[PDB]
């Protein structure tokens, strides 16, 4: 793993706090914070207002996102600079004390490259919560936003967490996913050749507990009654990973989770129609962005944007 | 199954008649018309600009579609009026000639309605190819739209659907779905248990042919490059139905169709958006639509809006 100091930031601190949101709190100034961090084509609230943010909130956390622009789908090293200034941030208005981090989508490869290239916030996330992240990116053109290039796998930047050491926990990971992800994949072996999948993680593919019948898509990897108990088992555990005592085969619900609102529950059924709406509207290019300095080295030989990766 | 006379239309002709369309063309005078029925929460253009509008029209027919109001969230029984009169209105504009249907979704479902409880219209459709059709419904609301409702397994719509023997095909059909379908279940079993399946159809599970890794979504089966193989095979046959000599593991690409062009791909990705928004603001009720006197037969016992069905 990368040691030393934290790789300076592209972007200046007031840009990365631009980015950053708590529930009824400032930043520097919150209880019990939880760093939410969205999926491709959302902001944070887009990711977490059907789902998260009001069930991290009735588990006593105030939540907080960020929104990378535009809606995660820049240049995933740039996205991480405001989850790890959010850390930074979220620490030190908290009464310096560690806290959970809380992912969908890409938002896990974000945190995962955060807590890879910048040890400085190794030491103040407690534990990580991804649903449905992709680390290896997926195998599922040239009109592509730059995270979606990044996020494909064989990428320059996949390559890069996984020579740095990405691919193995950092902090205490919870994964949880399904083998029939309809965005990310591979994912069907229930193993460490699946894209959600850490080493020394508590890697929870769907389907391992609830049977090879069992079904759930992407997004309801995030919003299901399934996905909460593993959730909330993973924010209360001791160890900082979700317990196999907490959660079973009645567990195995895959429509929204029960304690959302009726209006709620419609919203988490819907929640990937703004991403591919912003998908269509965004920002598309031909090539892999470059890989800042700090990552250079570790993907070697790759091309991106302005040609191979040279040591 | 249903014999005899086609049930009377709720709605009016001239109301039917303004949801359905033809490219370039009045349905009234179109050649080699093919009929597309959209999904739930979509327009017939929301469903296939991306997709089997301009595939259908390199494979040398004239696009038309319906778009019943409003986004295919009223009752589906409405919702193949609309196709059985355009059915009735195609056959008619094209010199008494038979047509395919081809549908994603909800669009199955009212397809087969259709040829189930409208007996005039099954010999005037030339075969059925069916992306991710909803037949018994699915298993993925007391605020939900009424087809939304009518698509839920054991609805009183899909239970009618089953009784009258609308799980076996009327016309010849060839039915295209994925295991992996996170809209639709259960697709798992590759048999008679899965939503899509038709007995005697042509029915096309994608891991049947790609493999137990093979995963493709709800919106992919109907525009991959799979589909599109699958779909042109359906479309061509002799027999009505996709031959298995014209598609195997090299055509198992679950992107974007190829034939598309750069634009109608990205498109293509984005085909739930609408749909998913559309859901939020249309109509919702607490309770499934009421059953039309020619099919509540066939679901007695089961709830609906007005209580519970009773014979007629």
């Amino acid at each position: 793993l990368p040691s030393g100091s934290d790789p300076a930031f592209s972007q200046p601190k007031s840009v990365l706090d631009a980015g950053l949101t708590c529930q009824g709190a400032s930043p520097s100034s919150v209880s019990k914070p939880i760093l939410l961090v969205p999926g491709t084509g959302t902001t944070g609230p887009q990711s977490f207002d059907s789902n998260w943010i009001p069930l991290s909130t009735q588990l006593g956390y105030t939540p907080c996102w960020i929104s990378p622009p535009p809606f995660m789908l820049n240049d995933t090293q740039v996205n991480t600079e405001y989850m790890v200034n959010a850390i930074t941030a979220l620490y030190a208005g908290s009464g310096n004390n560690k806290l959970p981090v809380l992912t969908w989508s890409q938002g896990g490869l974000v945190a995962q490259w955060g807590l890879t290239f910048f040890p400085s916030i190794r030491s103040k996330v407690d534990r990580l919560m991804a649903f449905a992240p992709d680390y290896k990116g997926t195998v599922l053109l040239a009109v592509s936003a730059p995270s979606v290039w990044q996020q494909t796998t064989g990428s320059a930047l996949t390559t890069a967490l996984r020579n740095a050491g990405g691919l193995t926990q950092i902090v205490p990971t919870t994964n949880l996913y399904s083998a029939t992800d309809e965005i990310v994949q591979p994912q069907v072996s229930n193993s460490p050749l699946d894209s959600s999948y850490l080493f020394n993680g508590k890697n929870v593919q769907a389907q391992a507990v609830c049977g090879p019948l069992f079904v759930i898509g992407h997004a309801g990897s995030l919003t299901s009654q399934f996905s909460y108990v593993v959730g909330r088992s993973a924010l209360r555990s001791t160890t900082g990973q979700a317990r196999s005592a907490d959660y079973g085969i009645t567990d195995c619900n895959p429509l929204p989770a029960n304690d959302l609102t009726p209006e709620q529950k419609v919203a988490a059924a819907a929640l990937l129609a703004p991403a591919a709406a912003a998908i269509v509207a965004g920002p598309k290019q031909n090539c892999e962005p470059d890989l800042m300095p700090y990552a250079r080295p570790f993907a070697v030989g790759k091309r991106t944007c302005s040609g191979i990766v040279t040591p």
